[PDB]
């Protein structure tokens, strides 16, 4: 069910049968998140899960996007994700466009902006690691020293993480190295998203939208605490649908709430099928 970094959750006929979903992990997960979604679909949709791979957004799209036209080649398209798999879903989607294929569908599963942009800058660099050494200081009931700010303003996001569990692990018990790797990348595969070089899409794209993120997002990152109405994707899409699901953000991807989305998109797809036939 694993081929490289596609994953196969329930294959295509052998010939002809229902446009296949396209669904792109989330930081820190699998395709099989996806599992309740595709019990809401139509029964004998196919699903195919992207996995993770390296590289800003847009390299990330240079590697899956030639995977999509080996397996499906014209179209028509249906992309969708979560969180970070709902931006790998767009980066897609405008990738296929450029070599003139028909995509018909992007789903963004609360893939919704942070509420304010999130400066690249030094300041930037400063004030969040400030900010996460203060809750380290209240969880783990220590004192952080002064931060080399120097040092963590030269590395992208993957260094700076890096750097940060290469100094905890000089000391004390060794730990395990799933831990350090899941920690590593959870962290810069959400990172990646905020220099995304969004650019305008001129097809539909449905954004379901719930309520708020939840606390660790907005911890993560303080911006993601206040939302725009768009998500963030109006000057991009003018063809935008919000399909407003409540909750929080983490929720969004598990019953119940998946009920409404796949409700949903079941509609959409068979509109899809329907104009096929
Ligand atoms: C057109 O412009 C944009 C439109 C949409 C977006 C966007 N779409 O999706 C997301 C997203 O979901 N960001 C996640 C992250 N980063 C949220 C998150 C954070 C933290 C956690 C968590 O649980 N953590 C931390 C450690 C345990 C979970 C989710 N942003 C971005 C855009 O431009 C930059």
């Amino acid at each position: 069910q694993i081929d490289g970094f596609v994953r196969t959750l329930r294959a295509r006929p052998e010939a002809g049968g229902k446009v296949p979903v396209f669904v792109f992990h989330p930081a820190g997960g699998s395709t099989v998140v996806y599992e309740p979604l595709l019990g809401r679909l139509p029964a004998d949709t196919p699903m195919y899960g992207f996995e993770r791979v390296e590289g800003s957004i847009e390299e990330r799209a240079q590697q899956y996007v030639p995977k999509l036209i080996e397996m499906q080649g014209d179209g028509p398209y249906v992309l969708v994700g979560w969180s970070l798999g709902g931006v790998l879903a767009y980066a897609c989607a405008i990738g296929l466009r450029r070599l003139g294929k028909d995509v018909r569908f992007v789903g963004l599963i609360d893939a919704v902006r942070a509420g304010e942009e999130i400066p690249q800058t030094k300041e930037e660099i400063r004030k969040r690691w400030d900010r996460y050494a203060a809750f380290a200081e209240k969880t783990f009931n220590v004192t952080i020293p002064a931060i080399p700010y120097e040092q963590l303003e030269e590395l992208d996001d993957e260094g700076q993480v890096r750097f940060v569990l290469d100094a905890v692990s000089q000391s004390g018990v060794q730990i395990p190295a799933g831990i350090i790797e899941h920690q590593r990348t959870s962290y810069l595969d959400n990172r990646a998203i905020d220099t995304a070089q969004i650019q305008p899409y001129d097809g539909h794209v449905t954004l379901y939208m719930a309520d708020r993120y939840h606390d660790d997002a907005i911890m993560f990152e303080p911006r993601y605490a206040v939302r725009q109405p768009d998500g963030g994707w109006g000057e991009y899409v003018s063809d935008l649908e919000v399909v407003p699901i409540g909750g929080e953000h983490i929720q969004a991807i598990d019953e119940p709430i998946i009920a409404k989305v796949g409700e949903h998109m079941s509609r959409a797809l068979g509109q899809i099928e329907a104009d096929r036939t």
